[PDB]
């Protein structure tokens, strides 16, 4: 019924298709958790639905219709569960609208480096939900291998902003309350929207041209902010032309962060990283501008494979560094020599304590390294943009990666991979052949 995660066996529906989350979110205090919600999912199916089971903790939903007719539904737990007049078929699709009210819950599990959902804090209210924690504020198939597009509609006192994931072009005012319309025209999953309101303020920097591509340049700076909490000119747009020679077209219409005043990680929130000051140095702005390739265009299927995210976006911290002149290898001994010392796993996570440990980031990262030593930067620059490009559409999974990798870099790289991939100890450090 569920998606049937290895990791959070009860979130999404199997079979269930997001296509489009069209979401009016109401934020009467920001700083509060309270909210109230209406929205509009166009749903497909891959495989026929009675039902369309969302996930949603917290808020109480008031009313439900289905293409525009009432329809029975029942909120029972963790899910809202929703019985069609007549099966969604694979093909058709249908628009579930929802309109729900009350205090989103955090899904804080000890293991996680964040207690993920809906964070309220020093007159700010945002979404910092990798994994499982945008069902705090929005009904949704809230797991990474059904990504979907956003519209957003934020309504907040007049006193505060708003900022959303996604192309901002509306703002009205009556009442006392502004309401802001953002637009994210590119799938990504669930926990890379981006959502944030209180008081922020929205700057743009000059278009940043890659060959034919356009990408859009605007940063959120909430108030409040330690002195020094910048984003260095031009560095944006030299980090954009870097990462996207090796992974192939920036996926999205812009990007920028949204500085936050608050102690806490960076999370890749589509086209608008949420950077909490704690976080704000130059290789988080990196990683989380490489998470935008790899976690929010290219998703997992499962959330034992979050290394194909998280050590992706660390290596590009040394592509990064190369590209400026530095020691890639050094860096590369760097990450081993934090490992050598540090419990090992192979890269699939069975328990969620590991998902997001030392082995996801740097012992992917190293996976990586030793297969770029082993085929060449010529091919290992091949391999990413058709990384990318066979799995723009498709979730991905470690299987995947390494059948990809033995079809397109042959067998001798596929078993390169697959000892960084499988085995509890920790491989010798990848070093050039010479
Ligand atoms: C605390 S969850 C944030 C994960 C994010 N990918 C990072 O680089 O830290
Ligand atoms: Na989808
Ligand atoms: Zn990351």
């Amino acid at each position: 019924q569920s998606v049937g995660d290895s990791i959070f066996p009860s979130l999404g529906q199997r079979g269930l298709d997001v296509q489009h989350y069209d979401l009016h979110l109401t934020v009467p205090r920001p700083g509060e958790p309270h909210l109230s919600g209406d929205v509009t999912l166009t749903v497909g199916a891959r495989e026929p639905l009675s039902r369309i089971v969302l996930d949603l903790l917290g808020p109480r939903v008031s009313a439900a219709q289905w293409n525009g007719q009432r329809v029975r539904w029942v909120q029972t737990a963790q899910k809202v569960e929703v019985t069609l007049p007549r099966p969604l078929r694979p093909g058709e699709t249908g628009r579930l609208r929802l309109i729900y009210a009350g205090t989103p819950e955090l899904s804080g599990d000890p293991g996680l480096p964040i207690r993920p959902g809906w964070q309220n804090e020093a007159g700010l209210s945002y979404s910092l939900s990798e994994p499982h924690g945008t069902r705090g504020f929005l009904p949704c198939n809230d797991h990474p291998s059904d990504p979907a597009t956003f519209t957003v509609r934020v309504t907040v006192p007049a006193s505060a902003s708003a900022a959303a994931s996604g192309l901002f072009t509306t703002q009205t005012e009556r009442n006392g309350l502004k309401t802001l319309t953002f637009t994210q025209r590119v799938p990504v999953p669930t926990y890379a929207l981006g959502l944030i309101v209180g008081p922020l303020e929205r700057r743009t920097a000059p278009d940043v041209q890659l060959g034919t591509q356009t990408v859009h340049r605007r940063d959120i700076y909430a108030a409040g902010l330690p002195a020094g909490t910048t984003v260095p000119e031009g560095e944006t747009a030299r980090m954009l032309r870097v990462l996207s020679d090796w992974f192939g077209p920036y996926p999205d219409e812009v990007y920028g962060v949204a500085l936050l005043p608050v102690r806490q990680l960076a999370l890749e929130t589509a086209g608008l990283t949420t950077m909490p000051a704690t976080s704000n140095r130059e290789r988080v702005r990196l990683h989380a501008l490489a998470h935008q390739w790899f976690g929010d265009q290219v998703t997992l299927a499962d959330w034992a494979d979050t290394w194909l995210s998280e050590g992706f976006a660390t290596y590009a911290e040394l592509l990064w560094a190369e590209s400026q002149g530095e020691d890639g290898q050094a860096m590369a001994a760097d990450w081993y020599a934090r490992l050598s010392v540090l419990p090992s796993r192979p890269l699939r996570a069975t328990r969620e304590e590991e998902i997001f440990d030392a082995s996801a980031y740097f012992r992917g990262a190293l996976a990586l390294h030793a297969l770029r030593l082993k085929v060449g930067d010529a091919a290992f620059g091949q391999f990413l943009h058709s990384y990318v490009k066979t799995f723009t559409g498709r979730p991905v999974s470690t299987t995947a990666l390494l059948t990809l990798v033995k079809t397109q870099l042959g067998a001798e790289a596929e078993q390169t991979l697959r000892v960084w991939v499988e085995g509890r100890t920790l491989p010798p450090l990848p070093e050039p052949v010479g």
